[PDB]
């Protein structure tokens, strides 16, 4: 019949594995004895329908050369030098083997950095097919493995629309928001190499091969993706950019676009690169180029009234008049503190949105039984905790260093840190917490542009801590100098690039009898 | 296929028009698939395939509709201004993500109507605020009785253009945030799939004009791809403006008078503003206009009298006893109470913090604190106790007061939960002052965070603040030197008669106050 | 003669009275009942129901009252038991076709898009429904809606809605009612 003709001419092209194809005949078998009018007639066609549709045999023809990809990829973004490296490691590996391959990664990093951006371009380079779907917020399970024919409103998920979408067994499948999930044990079931070969849809009722597709998935923390689900990927650490790459971003990607986007020209809107750097460091506080991009758009869409209106035939932007596009600078401080006063010592930070710099502050409660200390700030119970453990090691130490300094073991403290709005995590902040107190007992400030991070024991002992990167950048923005860090992140340290480290004094340490050396 | 004459239509719709109207042509009309096939090809072809609006892209006359519609909104009309320009730039149409925040009644939904008349575009509105599923906004499939394409596509329908102007009303509430992603995205919005049909329309062209009330409570990824446009609110001579050009005039007409018969005077209007309202907006005082309106037409028709004029003296025999007969809790403050502003999802306030003794004497004293306060705010509270013993044991040695009386401060609205940490300067200064026995400059307000150390921390909501301040009648008053930029914002005529004092430290505060 | 019949039906609710006479007169003034729907809302057996069957009345108009819960649309013209959506045997029974409308507990409504088609004047004069082929014209007929709350209305039906309220009875008119 027709119905049976064109379902085998959607069909003449694709290798259909034998199982499918057996499904296939003893559908169509089915749907040649059914009358037109039937229900499970209209069941029937929508199944065969589904069936014809998946792409059973073929593949997107892969550009399989370095320097054509390389060139892609260096054209397309800056900087992302390690998602580069993995996809010309992944070229390199499916030019050896002679076939094409499938893998399952995962970009983490800041809001703004490009793990969008850079899997559309991977997909351009790759010559694969780009689909994406959010799986934030999800909780329903069924729009992944999909619904049996039984129920009216049966889909087969968002796996089997991709690959009927895309007409490919390997495209490159973003999965945007892994650690916003609420359903993922389908995930699990999803990316698999045991069982990805074999994926089971329950619409489907016969399983697709998806060893071939090229799964990416995009998260901002890696501590907020399940268990189970974080040890079938690859995590890649896609991380923010420092003020010189932001700026070369701007001028050789987020202004030619914005451009474009504005119908603007060269010749007619010209941004100069002290407006940049001056939006970088005043009118925007990311570690993203996200309000950057923004910021730019604003700009040359007053650009584009002011040539229509006819004010001027063209215009250039200038640190003198960029107020009239953007108004007044939104951060025209950078640091609370300019010169800190004993009792207040700065930190850093590392959050979702990156790394950002902290402060400690102490002050008596009473004047000149026991003594105390109370904290604010938002703080979390860890911070709390690692607060009493600073205190009591601030205790001990004063006792051996100062015998006749009754200071801490009398006096009644309260210790803030004083973005009092924003919650706070972490026992990074326990030697910063010591240095404090020590400075408010002994009445002398540490050195002026110094910044430290690092867990502290109760007997003195430096831990590690996560979030090196971060927080150096953010100590580089806020004009550090000298910077502390645990021993233990010397390895994590010295993988940063020259330009993010060349001008600060960086002291490595085991114990805090040095940081209290380093400081005073 | 005789309405698909002119229509532009997608390469994929052929292939589904044609499978559908051959269906059609052999099932019996009396079977209920036949029905369901006839709603789904009414469905397809009474949509709109490629057809636009023809916006009109005068910067001149747009320009003078969007002044004469509304008065103020300046950053509103600099940016559709803009947006026209950057259109005119482009050559073709176009659309974008805009934001209005701001309190309720201030003309958000009013001014995109406007814009809708002003672009020669056509207007929808949906609220968000009340919805928790997400089936809504893309209907149900044909198989499902009685299903219907959700609301997008009966706009776009009924509209008959694919760039309408659609307004997103109340998102600051959603109970499918995901779902607005989807749609409220360049990246995606060019290929949207409403459920009843499978066909992705493209909505790359519509101007989607989201509304809102308080940016914090929206979600991390909507609020981060539209563009935040605030809406402010009104001092008392903008809302008798607003009253006697748009309010009066639209009430008369659509209670069918004239200005013959009723007149409402500008002293009526100025009693409603400072009495019978007590708002950011004029949405209460559109009420109260429209009141005095039906009741003067009341009186026209039964014969009480052939014409009416609205007067101080006689405006009781229209709205009754006057509601609001005070304009501020406190006229001249004592000594521990300190004038505050505050800032909510229904504009700017005024509070105030109360301080007194709660034992007789004048072990160490102590804070009691209550009026509903968040924990932020219990913490700023500590952490203004703190800096201002410590600021007393430096500018007075011999004042014993803090250090040893129990104090129990008070925010006299009781019954309403209030947090935020910038009200910390503020209780610094009731805590000071009711340890020296002066009261504060008795037209002076305040408001900024303050940390242990005496420094004076930026703060949001600045405009509404200034607004409620202004509209208290306060003459000086103090802000954080970081919200220079937000204060200068507003219009000249606003900050007229307000001294301004910009702080750093609390020593700042301290010599104004004191 | 609509107050004295609006007195002789309900006791007390003189403010409620009130509000109904001033929607008489403006609709007389402006020579049209077309416009915003009155809204009675309030607790359970306040005379919600019964004020709006008191202005038909007392507008002369014929009553109706249908309760919601598509019956508006009813069904198509078939040999299976066609019989079309609600408000046509309103017409046929109350024989004219401008009766007064009342809309009972829009609360519970399970067709929303279908009950926005009658409020729109620009389409309630060009009502379709699934029987009948031939667009009927609504232009004279008058809308009123009672609800036991306001919050939980649909969105779409609430902004049409001009709210008035029902503040209940002492027990002096109670008193009253119960007698009388
Ligand atoms: N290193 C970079 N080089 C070029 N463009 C970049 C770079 N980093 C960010 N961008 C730009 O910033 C935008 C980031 O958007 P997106 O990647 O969707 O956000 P996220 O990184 O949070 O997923 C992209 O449009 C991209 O063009
Ligand atoms: N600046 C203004 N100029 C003219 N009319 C205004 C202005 N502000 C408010 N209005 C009027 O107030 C009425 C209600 O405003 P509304 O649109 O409900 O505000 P919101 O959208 O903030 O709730 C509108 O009909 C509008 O005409
Ligand atoms: N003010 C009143 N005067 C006379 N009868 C009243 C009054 N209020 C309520 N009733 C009586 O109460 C009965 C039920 O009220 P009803 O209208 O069903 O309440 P609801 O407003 O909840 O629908 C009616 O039969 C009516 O006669
Ligand atoms: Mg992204
Ligand atoms: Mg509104
Ligand atoms: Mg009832």
């Amino acid at each position: 019949d027709a119905i049976e003709e064109k379902f085998r001419e959607r069909l003449k092209e694709l290798v259909v594995p034998k199982h499918v194809m057996d499904v296939v005949d003893e559908e169509l078998s089915k749907l040649g004895l059914l009358d037109n009018h039937s229900s499970e007639f209209n069941v029937t066609r929508n199944y065969l329908d589904w069936l014809t549709s998946i792409p059973w045999g073929k593949y997107s023809n892969e550009n399989l050369d370095l320097a054509r990809a390389q060139a892609v990829l260096e054209e397309d973004h800056y900087g992302m030098e390690d998602v580069k490296k993995r996809i010309l490691e992944f070229i390199a590996v499916s030019q050896l083997r002679g076939s094409t391959q499938g893998k399952i990664l995962c970009f983490y990093g800041p809001p703004g950095v490009g793990k969008t951006s850079i899997a559309r371009s991977i997909a351009r380079a790759l010559n694969r097919e780009y689909f994406r779907f959010s799986v934030g917020g999800m909780t329903d399970v069924a729009e992944i493995k999909g619904h049996r024919r039984t129920y009216v409103g049966a889909m087969p998920g968002k796996i089997i629309q991709c690959l009927k979408k895309t007409k490919t067994e390997n495209p490159l499948i973003l999965i945007d928001e892994v650690d916003k999930i609420g359903p993922s044990s389908a995930l699990l079931e999803l990316l698999d190499p045991e069982q990805n070969a074999n994926f089971l849809d329950h619409y489907l009722d016969v399983p697709v091969d998806l060893s071939k597709v090229l799964f990416i998935c995009t998260a901002n923390v890696t501590d907020t993706i399940p268990e189970p689900l974080r040890d079938r990927m690859e995590m890649i650490n896609v991380s923010g950019y420092v003020a010189q790459e932001k700026l070369a971003i701007a001028e050789r990607y987020l202004v030619p676009q914005a451009r474009a986007l504005c119908g603007l020209d060269e010749s007619k809107a010209k941004l100069s690169s002290d407006v940049l750097t001056l939006l970088i460091k005043q009118y925007c506080r990311e570690s993203g180029v996200r309000n950057l991009q923004k910021q730019v758009e604003k700009v040359l869409r007053k650009s584009a009234y002011k040539i229509v209106s006819g004010e001027a035939e063209s215009v250039e932007v200038t640190p003198e008049n960029l107020q009239d596009f953007v108004g007044k600078p939104v951060f025209t401080v950078e640091r609370m503190y300019d010169v800190t006063p004993p009792g207040v010592v700065m930190g850093l930070a590392w959050t979702a949105m990156g790394g950002s710099t902290l402060f400690v502050e102490t002050s008596l409660r009473r004047p000149q039984k026991d003594g105390s200390l109370e904290v604010t700030g938002q703080l979390g119970e860890v911070m709390k905790e690692s607060a009493r453990i600073a205190y009591t090691f601030a205790r001990a130490f004063l006792m051996q260093h100062a015998p006749a300094n009754d200071y801490l073991v009398t006096s009644h403290i309260h210790l803030h840190v004083p973005e009092g709005a924003t919650p706070k995590d972490g026992p990074s902040a326990g030697c910063t917490i010591v240095t404090a107190l020590l400075s408010l007992a002994m009445g002398r400030p540490v050195r002026q542009n110094l910044a430290m991070t690092g867990e502290v024991s109760l007997t003195g002992k430096i831990l590690p801590v996560g979030g090196i990167k971060e927080k150096t950048i953010a100590a580089k923005r806020a004009g550090v100098t000298c910077i502390v860090l645990p021993a233990e992140n010397k390895k994590d340290f010295y993988d940063l690039a020259a330009f993010i480290t060349e001008g600060l004094e960086v002291h490595f340490v085991e114990h805090y009898r040095e940081i209290f050396d380093i400081a005073f």
